[PDB]
Parts: structure tokens; sequence; C-alpha cells
């Protein structure tokens, strides 16, 4: 059947389009294909609804998945480019999602990630301190894994033992030993982490801590003399500090044993070809933004769209990073029971920028637009 | 199995008939199969008493009801093929038998428009401003038949866009939406709320919707979906917005987990609204009206009570106007769950912050003349 | 099968090579064996991936460990004869099981204090602390810094038929006749606190606890100190002065921190230059003066770097030595504790007194030609 | 069974010897049986290593210890026939064995006089006035070896009269009283705290005494005995007087049941008292002393610390002075358990009512010069 040609075309054009996700959704009256491009969905196709069972069925064949059951979700992988395949039992048919993991495009360069020079310096200084904790925070898809893999990429050596427990493992690294864990058999982050301490590790990587049990082991791994990398899901960088205390972690451990906390979120890049100045009133800029020391200097760009953009006005993505090293003063505020507003107050006062401030500086450089700054970052104060 | 074709024959006859209501209830002396047309009920069938147990058990199979317990009431719903059909079944143990009542459900004529749902303007501001975040979870609480599903569809219809992946899991789906991913689950095959969530997280959802969380297994990974960077919509049956926090804590969810995850709790209940034509002013002692209310605005209240007409069938009301309590989660409320909390003290905090509770909502609808004091006192507990 | 010979070869070459740790790690493409030698990892092997499942599998047999599960971590001990015994940790890596073997050398325990690189002046203080009838002496540093070597040597230093000495370790890394050693297991309900509570009921003279992780053990241990017992323990901190502040941050009141502790030491390890190939390296005096040394005698310094040789397998370094700061408490430091001084102030006075920093211990060791300049800069942190 | 006659031979030799302390502890290389005479310890025996497990297990049979767990510490006591003898046993798991320590118990020289026990005059008023009612229950809380049994004997010796039936159940009986009915229970035969109470209620007791209530089964019928019209005396191991109420509520006892039944909770702990001859004034910053104390009376404190002599064996203390917190149950406290309660809020209420807590008690004994700041900080948590 021609159906073979179509399934490959959907996967081939998704790679051509640099989409990070593929969606095949049947509906009652409709059938649609969506590509997610720079975190945003666009519908690239309308294949005929007669074929809905044929198009999905072969993708399960490629995944070595059972075609016989349409009533239940199924999961798997496909290597061709390689994709994580997720199947779901919608009322009107099965919806298939293919989420690509691109091995070659992973940057693995920190200067290339949009880190500001000062922020990069704190992060680099933080990761090479032995016996410390690095927390990378943000929502899903904010670049935590990309940032963290670059950190693991920056230090890898024959001289050190690096051990990682991830759920799932996003990419295979030579030289770094990765554990994939699934809870149904009893492997949790804590159990894998306790196993790590008996292996004589140097560097320890754990994807996230949702639990006090895992949190306590990981903070104990920091004080033992190993560098431990992890993530947390939070509204801002400071709030991870107060959330650790809410996890039940004693203040002295939070202050003493963790070197750094970062927060990052992702905004789309303005197109290099189509960008043109937009005139945004300085008072809208100042109302959330910098006071008008910089106001005359700001030039804000937006793309009109072109063939390069597929008429979106945006091509690519850039990080907005807030990097908070743990200051002696931050340690004192933790030890004193300080609240979140005061912790951010001193952090800004002491010269480490916020996410809105870092994003807003990227706007002055012309990398991102103003509408993206307001869409992504949360208003400060 | 002629009783099977005859069991369906009763429902099809009730389709041809105008009756909205059907009753099979068994007796030892006789067997009553009844239809209610235009509110009056009539006996239809005197079918076999030997197949009475067989038929009643069969209709229980249609509803996903457990036959293993005949001693306790069981409620549910069914779908029938038509060119669609849906019924809601209510089963009660009888001394001589098991009664089964089927009440029609009309899924049409109910729209999504969020302006007409009756949210108070300040309340709609909180609900609408809460339902757009990249981060959060929303909970709509009330009894079955409170219009919770309609309120969430209104939020969904406003949230639905071609730029996002919005998926829903409910059992059944009340309405069919074009473009929203809907998974209807029946637990016999192993489709479950929890299983639906674990399937959602691998699909890259922008927005997850699941109808209610009845337990921890669903609540744990639902809250995890909220902290992941997604938006979560659900319902619970509880007394209030703060009562929702208490039940969440009793399920075993950690206190920081609740205060971090959900940015909204909104409870509502439907109440009969007085007739347009039959409403007449009814004087009430203002002190009693005051007792429920602000004494300053007390004398300005005139509450209307309907008498009856051919439109309302002498009920003295017409439609349904809901009373809403919407509780965004404030930093103040956030600090109270984390420093330790009590249902009453959370009620006090939200109520001093300017968040209006159900009773005061029904009162404003009382002053406006939409409802009556009788109905407000029925559907709402006294705050003080 | 050759697997037997190959496994023994991996282990026997580890003993000849004086490695601290053995790693057999499978990957997707390559396969590797690593030895840790003098705190630094070097890969000595590339066995074929066909034997990878066999190589791990036989080691499990040697450990009396279950072959049936390849999906879970396993731990155990192995004793073999040429006799050597060391532990095993197995982990389920994506492409296979990685096995780590960490050598515990039975007859190689140092047992001598001067042999560890203690400063002549520092050693007197350490001995003075451990021979007092009451109070606690704390030795701090990261993992692998030799705290266990120092503590076992201290218990070795004073042991007598006249005293009952009791130690709680997790795990015990060596068995000594005359000292009664219990290996602690937390899963069975035995913690440091629970083990310590029994110790106070056993009528000890001197008590050893591996580390204090929290207040619960800290309070019990400090109360044992004031009882008339000498208690040996460790804490994880950056240096000796900060250990005082770590106790206070745990919630111990200042008066007990001053009164109940005799001394605090911190120590770390730097690699030792080759006996054969060592040669002078030229370090500019201004770079060394700004950090390494105050601007007196700096011109005289002779800095070494090894060229590498067959003795070192061209690493330039053979063996390692400790850098020690040993700080008994003078009344002036005790007075600052009682006055609420911060860490810098205690560090200022600790430095102002006879007490040498960790950099100072390394820099004196560099002048003797024992260690290089790169090692002194790599391990200890600059004091100001 | 020659090891049995030899096991007793060790204890009898320790009787002929002056040693207060015996240690069997096993080793793999050797076997150490040690006695401690005049505080110095000496190795006595090098008995068979083959019977080491046999002997150690046998001494565990003497103590009512469970042999089924060798992996965890077990503590207890034994009696020996002499013309009486009693020992307290402490068992600890060892890597190579199980250590057993026996420490002598001298039951003589401790009298009942209630004036010399050291209850503060206002505290003794509450305790003595509480221990006579026809209705109530008394609870004396503290750690093992706090003199709880001695305090209750003092109350008993004052309560004992020929006009009343006073019965006691404890395991073992510390002292033998003439005229008091004493039942010593060992749970193997089925004598139990609960069984002893059900036997008491049928005997028409005026006063019931039972040593501690470890569970609900005893607590339920103990409280019932208090409401019956009788007087109940017991102990618990807890942190404080209010902490006792919290544990009682956690056992499942209803809140009205606690507030109705117990009219007293008194916690105490023994602390070393400074030497008479060796006490010298030791100046302490009054602000720190103040921090623990009333700032008005702060400058008037002079606290004494002992140095050493031949009498105290250079310990710097001599005797034991207990710190007492006695908490009669006030109507104010009564209303707080019934309206809902918190450990901290009960502490606040009793402390504003004029009831003095442990810390302030130790401070008055500090100002009087009986004890020292070091000891007070060891045995008492800071109230504020
Ligand atoms: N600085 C950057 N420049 C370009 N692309 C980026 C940058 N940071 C992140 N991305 C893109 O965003 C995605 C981040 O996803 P990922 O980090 O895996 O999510 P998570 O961190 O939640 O696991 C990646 O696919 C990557 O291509
Ligand atoms: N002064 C020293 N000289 C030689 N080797 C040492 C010295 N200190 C530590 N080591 C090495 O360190 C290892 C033990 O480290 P350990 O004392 O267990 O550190 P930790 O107390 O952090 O666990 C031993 O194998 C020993 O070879
Ligand atoms: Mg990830
Ligand atoms: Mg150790
Ligand atoms: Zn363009
Ligand atoms: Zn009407
Ligand atoms: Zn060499
Ligand atoms: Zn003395």
């Amino acid at each position: 059947a021609p159906v073979v040609k179509l399934v490959n075309l959907i996967l081939t054009d998704a790679i051509k389009r640099k989409a990070s996700d593929i969606h095949i959704e049947p509906y009652e009256r409709s059938f649609r294909v969506r590509y997610r491009i720079d975190g945003v969905l666009y519908e690239v196709m309308k294949p005929p609804l007669k074929l809905k069972n044929a198009i999905t069925s072969r993708i399960k064949i490629m995944a070595e998945l059972d075609i016989a059951e349409r009533r239940l979700p199924q999961d798997g992988r496909i290597k061709i480019m390689d994709y994580r395949v997720s199947v779901l039992p919608t009322l009107f048919g099965e919806k298939v999602v293919l989420r690509l993991l691109d091995k070659s495009n992973l940057q693995l360069d920190m200067t290339k990630l949009g880190y500001e020079p000062d922020a990069l310096h704190y992060f680099k200084e933080a990761i090479h301190k032995p016996f410390g904790m690095v927390l990378v925070t943000g929502p899903t898809g904010s670049g935590k894994t990309v940032s963290l893999y670059s950190a693991l990429g920056e230090l890898n050596k024959t001289t050190e033992n690096i051990s990682t427990a991830e759920d799932p493992v996003e990419f295979n690294f030579a030289g770094i030993n990765q554990v994939q864990m699934h809870e149904d058999i009893g492997l949790n982050f804590a159990a894998a982490l306790r196993s790590f301490l008996r292996q004589d590790p140097d560097i320890i990587m754990i994807g996230e801590i949702r639990d006090f049990e895992t949190a306590e082991i990981a903070i104990k791994a920091a004080l033992t003399g190993h560098l431990v990398l992890s993530t947390l899901h939070t509204n801002d960088a400071p709030a991870t500090i107060n959330r650790l205390l809410n996890m039940g972690v004693e203040p002295f451990l939070v202050a003493s044993a963790v070197n750094l906390i970062t927060a990052q979120r992702l905004a789309r890049r303005v197109c290099s070809e189509c960008k043109q100045p937009e005139e945004i009133p300085i008072q809208a800029l100042i109302d959330a933004g910098v006071s008008p020391d910089e106001g005359p200097s700001y030039v804000c760009y937006k793309g009109t769209g072109c063939v390069k953009c597929n008429n979106t006005g945006y091509k690519g993505r850039v990080g907005f990073y807030q990097v908070m090293p743990m200051l002696e003063e931050i340690r004192e505020l933790i030890l004193n029971g300080a609240n979140t507003a005061e912790i951010k107050r001193e952090s800004m006062r002491l010269g480490i920028k916020t996410m809105r401030q870092s994003g807003l500086t990227k706007l002055k450089e012309g990398v991102t637009s103003f509408e993206e700054v307001l869409r992504v970052t949360v208003a400060d104060d």
C-alpha cells in the first residue's frame, strides 16, 4: 500500500522541519498531523480519515508493538533518527505521538546555550567544586537536560567516575554510565542513589528529586565529598531553597551542602533574515523592565516572517538563565528563616540577574522579541 | 434470550413515547414497568415475574454495575445506539426485588458560553485568569449534577487552540469536542485515571484534563503533572474550597505539594431560579435576612418568590442559576497550608482576603432577584 | 572457561598495581576496566564484550550473590587466595552491569601517626586530645581523605586490657582483636543513635561513632563527652573551624560546643612525588607568594614535578600523603564561641594562634619535596 | 552442662571480687571476660571460644531476652540467689559475636524519705496534695534510671496505711514493702499489666500501682480504674508533662478520658550534683545565663563547678539531684484537651499558670549551688 510512503513522509518532513514532536490525532470528523516547532504546535497535514487505522498500525510495526489491541495505551521506541513512540486510545481512533531525540544536534557547548558571560562563569565555577550540589530548575522542556548534559559533557575524563540515574535516559554517552530506572520493580531515585555511594563515584547525576527520601540521600551525597547534579520543578530559582525546607530538609544542610541553583526557561529566537525594529513605548518597557538608564539604547525587533521562518517570524530558541550560586549572605538568610521575597531581594541586590532581567537583556541584544519576554518569563515584583 | 430484545423494546418504546422517566420496580404480587409522560406516570408493562431477576440483572450489566452486591444501591449511566442515546440508571434494593430507574439525559441545548454561566464578575476574573498559566492545577468541586463538567468545558472551550495539545480523560465524555483529545475509560479493560495520566505525560501535553481524582494513585501523578510545567483540570465532590484542601491532605498528599501545585479551587452548586413571569416580591424580616448579609444593605433587599403558571408546572421556579465560590491560591493561603492548617482557619483567611463564599454569592443573586431565600437556604450552609 | 583466569587477572593485577578501586563498566560500544590509583582513575583494560555477561556473572558467584536478577543492584564481600578480601557493588547500567570492587587491605593498615604526614607539632596536639579522660576529638574531611585511617590508628594507639572501647561503624572496614566492633545495619532498626544508646549502657571508657549526621546523634554524643568518656567521631565540613559552626547550626548550644570538645582536626590527601624520577620545577616567586606563601623564604623554595618513569607507570606520582590542620581549643577560641563569633572570626583567631591551615600544612610538605606544587594547589583551598 | 556452672562461676567470682562491672565480649581472635574493680578494668578469663555462643545465649535466657533476634541490642535484668542478688544486663550485637555486659544494682541505701528527694517546695505541695484523692491517676515520666520508681515509692510509703488496700504490679519489684501487695509479672506465663489490672478491680483495691503503661490494652483499663473511684500510679518514658498527654492521645485514648482521669503528670530527670568540697565559683556571662532565666535576677547567679578530688575520682561532681516538673491538671488545662490541644500550647498554658518547668527547676538548683550550668544544659531542653 502507499501508506508506507506516507508514514515515512511524516517522519521525514518532521526532521526537515526541525520539529521536536510529531502528533497524529484522529478525530470524529477530522484527521490531522501536527508538528511542534520551537515549542509551539502547527498543523502540517490532513491525511485522509479512511487510512487512520493503516497509518497508525504501521508505526506500531516499526516500534515492534502489538497492533491487535486498540483499547489501551502502548509505548516504545523507533530507530531509523530515533523516536520515542506513545500511543493513546482516543474515542475516534488511536493518537500517536513521536518525540524525536536528536543525537547530532545536541549542543554540548555552554557558550552556545545563550548563557550570559557572568552567569556562565558562576555555573562553570560551581560545577568544578568537588563536594557540592548543582540544581537545574524549570518546567518540562525548559532545557534542563540539555544544560545538564553539557555540564556532564564539560567534565568527563578518564580520571573520574561519573554515574547517572535518569528517568528516562535521553541520550547515550560513551564514558558515562547511565542507569534507567522504572519504579514498578522497585528502582527509585533514592535506591539508585544509595547504590551509587557504594560504587566510589566522583560525579553523580539524578534527574529530579520529588521525595524527601531521595532529597536526604542526595544532600548527604553532597556532604560526603561528591558533586551531585539534579533538578527541581519550581516557580523561580529562590523558591527551590524554601521548597527544600518544606521537603523537611534542615536549613543548615540546604545552606551548607548545595553550591548552586539555576532557573531557566526557553523563548523563541527572532529570525535573522526578517527582523525589523518595532517601536515599543519606553514606558511599557520600564513598567516591567529596567528603569530608563537603558531606555534610549533599546532597539526591539520582530520578524515579519519569510520562507526561512515558515512565516512564523521566529527561527530557533534561546535560553533565559538565572544562575544563583550560594552566597555567604544567602546561607545566612536560609539559616535565619528568611522568606522567598527577601531571598530574591538580596540576590538581585548582590548582582545576580533574574529571568525576566536576563531575558530583557537578550531583547536589547536583538536575540528575542518583547512579546516572547512577556509570554515566557513571569513578572517580577 | 428473548428478554434481551424485550429489555431493549421497553427503552425503544419509551423513546417513541414522550416519557422522560422509566421504572421497572419489582413486587411480589405483580410487576410494574412504568413510564412518566409530561410528569404524569403510567403503568405500561406487566412482564414475566420469572424473568424479573433475569431482566433486572441484565440492565445492571449494561451500566457497568457490579451484580455481586444486590443488597446496596448502585448508580451509573449507559449509552444506546441511535441515529446517539444516553441514560442514567439508579438501582435500589427492594425487599422483594431490585428496582431500576432510568432517567433520560439530554446532552444538547447546553452550550459553552462562559459569560452566561453566571460566574460573578470578580469570580470570573479569578477563574479565567487562573485557567491560563503554564504552571498550575485547577479543581472544580460540587455534588453530581452541579454542572461541574459544563463549567470545565467552558474553560476548555476558551483554552482550546490550534497551538496547544489539550487532552481529556473522562468516564463518560459528556460532550464531544472537535480538536480536543478525548479518552473514555472503562476500568474492566484497565483504562484508568492513573493509567491515562501516565499515558498523557509521554505525549507532550500542554493541558491535561481528568474528570475527578478519587484516590491517591491518580492524585499523585496528577499533581506531578501540574509541577511538570502543565495545566491540570479536575473535579472533586466536597463541601467547599477549603474542604477540598483537607481531603487532599487526608489522601496523603504532602502539605507543600498541595500549596505548590493547585492554583485554584472553585466550588459551585446549581439552584432553581425563580420564574420570570411568576416572581412577586415577598417581604421577609430584614433581621433574619440580615442574619444570613450586611446589616447596612439589609433594608434594600427585596427577594422574589414565584407562585406558579403553565410554564413552570406550578413549581414556582424556572431555570438553574449556580452559586459560585472561587478561591485562587494566595500567598497568604499558601503560607497557611505550610505552617499547618485547619479547614475553618482556611475559610476565615480566604473570606477576609476578599474571596466571596457560596452564601454571599447566593445572596447577591437574591438581591438581584434571580433566586429566593428558600432556595439559598436549601443549597448553602451558613458561613456565620 | 578463560573467564575464571581473566577475572582473577583483573583482581591480581589490581593488587600488584596498588589500586584503591576496581571498576568493570560495560558500554554500548566499548568495554572497559578501570583502576583507581592514588585517588586518580586510570583505565588498565579493554576486555571483549562477548565475555561481558560472563565476566559480571562469575563475580556474582564469587560474592555469593544472586545471578537471577540482572535488573537490580547487588552488594557483598569476597575473600580469595593467591589472601585478599574486598567488597563488591553491582549496578544495572543500561548496556550491562557495572561492578565496582573497593579494596580493603587486611595487613596494610598504617597504624603509625608520624607515617601519615602529621606535622610534628600537630601530632603532639592530636595525641594530647586522644589521651585525655573526657571529651571529644573530631577529625573532618571528605570521603577518601583518610579519616578512617586516622581513627583506626588512634584506637590502635591507645588500646589496653584495662579499658572497654566501643565503636559504631557503617561499615566496619577492619576487624581488630581487643576492640569490640559492631557493624551497623539501619534497615533492621539499628541507627547511630540506637547503637550509641546501647554504648552508654555497656559502661565504656572510650566510644567511637563513625559520623554524626544529625542532632539526635549529636546530642547523645555530646552528653557522653560530658559524662567522662572520650568520644571519637567525624563531621563533613570544609575545614576545622567550620566544624564548630556546623555543630551550632545543628542546634547544639554554644556552651556545650566549647566545654565538651577537646580538639578538632581536618585533613585531606594529595598525591606523592616519585622516589626516582622527581625533579625540580620552576614556580615564579610572585605567583607562589600571592597564594602559596607569605613573602619570606619564598625564594628558597624547591618545587618538584615528576617526569614519570617505569616505577610510576609514567604518572609522575607514587602514593599520597595527608595535609592536616589539628586545632585544640585555647581559651581565646572558647571565649569567642561563648560570645557568638562567626566562622571568619574563629578562623582569624585559630590562624592567629599556633594552628596551621591546610594550605600551610601542604606548603611545608612542598618544601620537603614530598608533594608537588600542582597537588598543593589542586586539593586544599586558599585561605585568603 | 559444665558451661552453666562456669557461667555462674564468673558471676560468683565477680561477687568475691570488688568489681562493679563484668564484660563477656566476644572476639574472633580471642575471648575477653573482664571485671572492673575500683573503676579500673582487668581481663579475668580466656574461656572456650567453642562455648562462646553457647554461654552468651545462656545468659540471655536468664534475662528473659529473646534469643530469636541476635542482630539487635537487648536490655534487661536478672536476680541471683544469695544469703538476694540482682544484675542489669546489656546485650549488643558484635560483628564476631554478641557482647553481654552485667552491671551490679545496689537496691539498698536508697530510702523513701520524701523531704530529701529534692522536690521544690511548691512542687512537693502539688505532688503530695495530688497523691491523696479518692479519684484520680498520677503519672511520673522520665528516662530509665531517673529515679521514677524511688519517687513513686516515696508517695507510696506516705500513702501506705493499715486502713486501705494498696497493691502494686511491677516487673521486677525494685524494693520489698511490708503490707503492700506486690505482684511481679513475667509475660511468659501470661502475667501482664492488663491482666494484673483486671485482677485488681475484683479485689476491692483502694490504691492501684502499676509500673508503666506501654500500650492501649493496659491504658484503657488503667484509666477505667481511675474513674472507678480508685487511685492510679504509673510511669511513662516521655519528654515532658505535656508530651505525656500527646502520647496518651496517640495511644487512642479519648480526649475527655485523659482530662477526666489523670489529675497529675510529673516529669523528672537525675543530674550529677557538684562536689561539696571541690565546688568553686565559676563566672559565666550573665547574658548567656540570662538567655536560659529572669534578666532581673541574672546578676545574682553564681554557679559552682567542681574540679576533682579523691572522693569524686576527679569527676567534678558527687551525688544526684533531680530536676522536677510537676503538672497538676488545672481546669484551664482541662478545657484545652477537650477543645483540642497541641503539645506546645499545653506547655504554654501550664507555664503561664505558674507551673514551673524542668529548666527553671534546674536553674533554681543552679542558683542555690547544687548543680552547674554544664549539667543543666545536658539534661534539660531549652524552654525558650
Ligand atoms: N540554548 C538553547 N539553544 C537552542 N536550543 C535549545 C537551547 N536550550 C534548549 N533548547 C532546545 O529545547 C529542548 C529542551 O528540552 P529538554 O532540555 O530535553 O527538556 P527538559 O530539560 O525538561 O528535559 C531541546 O530539544 C533543545 O533542542
Ligand atoms: N596518610 C595516608 N597515607 C597513605 N594512605 C592514606 C593516608 N590517608 C588515607 N590513605 C588511603 O585512604 C584510604 C582510606 O580512606 P578512609 O580513611 O576510608 O577515608 P574516609 O575516612 O573519608 O572514609 C586507604 O586505602 C589509604 O590507602
Ligand atoms: Mg528531562
Ligand atoms: Mg569512613
Ligand atoms: Zn523570516
Ligand atoms: Zn411560574
Ligand atoms: Zn616516576
Ligand atoms: Zn571533688
